[PDB]
């Protein structure tokens, strides 16, 4: 079988029993998992051993929590009490779970089951082709040597329109933007990176990236995370908004992808 969970978010209490729940057995079942494990719950470090432990039972696409995580590790960004990253940050094997974590992709495409995951989705202005190129590209300069130097140039609202011409750092932004932070776009398919609210309550003429026409929505299914005003309602057919705000207090959810049925842990907070 084929599980999808959404943000985790150090909620590692509830990603075990959610996954008891569904009687996942590794070798048996496949795990896709939306990224932003870490941060805000209390358990980054149990859920990095474990996810990390899964191996190809598990496949992961980095989410914007995952990129910060990393960021404080490499000493280019502060740390903020409120992730609750410390305990990870302090743990004896932190070098061995995020050097795993770096490695992990912005993109899963299964073509059996027409299924795409990204973080917060995929825009529409982007065809597959040029979503696996830029996913390749941002997934290099992660696995390099010189990784914080990226995360250090990934900072950054501009450029907010794609182009096959971007160059440089904002190329690199922008496929950052797009892969882990977006979520309303403009009817030209820009994005905006300011409003974070639910679809009815945004400023108008914003709309979802999904609400827009895009190639790949067109041929596959997208399911995603991060986006958790959404609630993991009003999308259209094919979009599957995963996130429910576990560490919020909200739920955990997983889909069970071979009859689409779901399955939600109440959170513990
Ligand atoms: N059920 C909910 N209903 C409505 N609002 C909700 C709900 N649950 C969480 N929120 C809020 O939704 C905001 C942004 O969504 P989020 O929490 O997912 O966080 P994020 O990934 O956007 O963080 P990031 O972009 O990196 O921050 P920044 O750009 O530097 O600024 C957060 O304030 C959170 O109170
Ligand atoms: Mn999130």
């Amino acid at each position: 079988a084929t599980y999808l969970i959404g943000d985790v978010h150090g909620c590692y209490d509830e990603l075990i029993a959610l996954l008891h729940k569904v009687e996942f057995t590794p070798g048996k079942d496949t795990l896709w998992l939306t990224g932003a494990l870490v941060a805000r719950g209390p358990g980054s470090l149990d859920v990095l051993r474990y996810v990390k432990s899964l191996g190809d039972s598990v496949r992961l696409v980095l989410g914007n929590h995952d990129l910060h995580l990393l960021a404080v590790f490499a000493g280019i960004s502060r740390n903020k009490p409120k992730d609750r990253l410390t305990p990870l940050l302090e743990a004896p094997d932190a070098d061995e779970l995020l050097n795993w974590l770096r490695r992990q992709p912005l993109l899963q495409i299964d073509e059996e089951k027409k299924l795409v995951m990204a973080h917060a989705g995929i825009t529409p202005q982007w065809d597959l082709q040029t979503a696996k190129e830029c996913a390749r590209d941002v997934e290099a300069v992660l696995s390099s040597d010189s990784y914080p130097f990226f995360l250090d140039a990934m900072y950054g609202d501009m450029p907010n329109n794609w182009s096959p011409e971007l160059r440089g750092l904002g190329r690199l932004r922008f496929i950052t933007n797009a892969f882990t932070r977006m979520r309303f776009c403009f009817p030209n398919g820009q994005l905006d990176m300011y409003s974070k609210e639910s679809p009815e309550e945004a400023p108008a003429p914003l709309k979802p990236w999904f609400a827009i026409p895009g190639p790949v929505a067109e041929e596959y299914s997208i399911a995603f995370g991060h986006w958790a005003s959404l609630e993991g309602k009003g999308t259209p057919e094919g979009i599957y908004a995963l996130d429910t705000g576990c560490c919020w207090g909200g739920t955990l959810t997983c889909l069970r992808w071979e009859d689409k049925q779901y399955f939600v842990q109440p959170s513990n907070r």
